[PDB]
């Protein structure tokens, strides 16, 4: 059965609620982004209205075969009317096509559902600036002060400089980047751009990228692995055995692999700066875990919430344990006392 924090009071709406069958009283299902914990349940057999971004709708149609007549894409930053209720989709700074959703309830209440997001000061100048928000359904993935990580721009500088140095020292080195979902495309696109290469990948992954409206994509990606010196592999294969096996398949073109695993947070964050990050090495294979996050750090989350000043916060992540829930509630009260709302 559908949990309460996926239901929007005073409407017929649910958010990211496709794995519970026919939800009682739901007239329109919203989908914030194309990540499997959120789309779980969707297919060609779905016959209710799904509301989403244009990019998410391309992925529903091509990857899951949802029929066109049930996909309702909405433009961003535009007031739209859905089953008699005004809504707005805003950029979530998560993966491609990911949105936050503002609902303007008929009784005067305003609700913001962040979906999954990486808070940023740029959000303080969207359509949020223009009215009060009463309730916030908040992505609390990293809601504890131990979660620090660098900006995306610092992480990409490290990756580009690392790859460019390695391949300039050894033109026979292959670079490999792990992936298992959409998101984090800058990692592999920035490395390919510095090296003067396209990114090579499976036909299934190429299909997924072609759904994303990324400009000049036919220029940056390919299925011809033999012409590429940056390869994308499933995340599961980014280990010494998987990589040794891949290097065999390349037929003596290469004699070294430099591989990247973009994780979210790892506890090497609490002791080490990005500049100081080192790989795991075995023989002619090196693996770098890089802290490229598409979720708010603690400080970024705190800043957003203290700017927005909601009357009530409903967490959507880490809600399954009493210890997690109690910890989160204590930070919310701190933020409110420090800021004065
Ligand atoms: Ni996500």
């Amino acid at each position: 059965t559908c949990p309460f924090y996926k239901k929007i009071p005073g409407t017929g709406f649910t958010v990211d609620a496709f794995q519970y069958g026919v939800v009682e009283g739901c007239t329109a299902y919203f989908l914030t982004h194309f990540h499997s914990d959120h789309y779980a349940g969707l297919s060609k057999h779905f016959t209710f209205p799904v509301y989403c971004s244009e990019i998410t709708g391309n992925l529903l149609k091509n990857k899951l075969h949802v029929q066109e007549q049930y996909i309702h894409p909405l433009p961003l930053d535009t007031e739209c009317i859905v089953n008699g209720v005004k809504v707005v989709l805003l950029d979530a700074n998560h993966c491609p096509g990911a949105v936050m959703i503002l609902f303007y309830l008929p009784n005067g209440t305003v609700i913001l559902h962040t979906g999954d997001f990486r808070a940023d000061p740029s959000m303080e100048r969207s359509l949020l600036a223009d009215q009060k928000v009463h309730m916030l359904y908040l992505d609390t993935t990293y809601c504890s002060p131990e979660y620090t990580f660098p900006s995306q721009q610092e992480v990409i500088r490290f990756a580009i400089n690392t790859a460019f140095e390695a391949v300039t020292l050894n033109p026979h080195a292959l670079v490999v980047c792990g992936t298992y979902s959409i998101g984090k495309e800058k990692v592999f696109l920035a490395i390919a751009d510095v090296l003067g290469s396209k990114v090579g990948m499976s036909q299934e992954k190429y299909k997924t990228l072609q759904c994303l409206n990324i400009p000049e994509i036919n220029s940056l990606i390919t299925t011809d692995m033999c012409s590429s010196l940056v390869h994308l592999l499933p995340m599961m294969q980014i280990n010494f055995k998987g990589l040794q096996s891949h290097l065999k398949k390349c037929g003596g073109k290469y004699n070294q692999i430099l591989a990247f695993r973009p994780t979210g947070w790892t506890h090497s964050n609490k002791f080490t700066r990005i500049a100081d990050v080192i790989p795991q090495t075995k023989g002619n294979i090196s693996i770098y875990g890089i802290p490229y996050s598409e979720h708010s750090s603690y400080l970024e989350m705190k800043r957003f919430v203290q700017w927005l000043k909601p009357q009530k916060i409903i967490p959507t992540v880490n809600v399954g344990t009493w210890k997690s829930r109690s910890t989160m509630e204590k930070y919310f009260r701190e933020w409110k006392l420090e800021a004065g709302y």
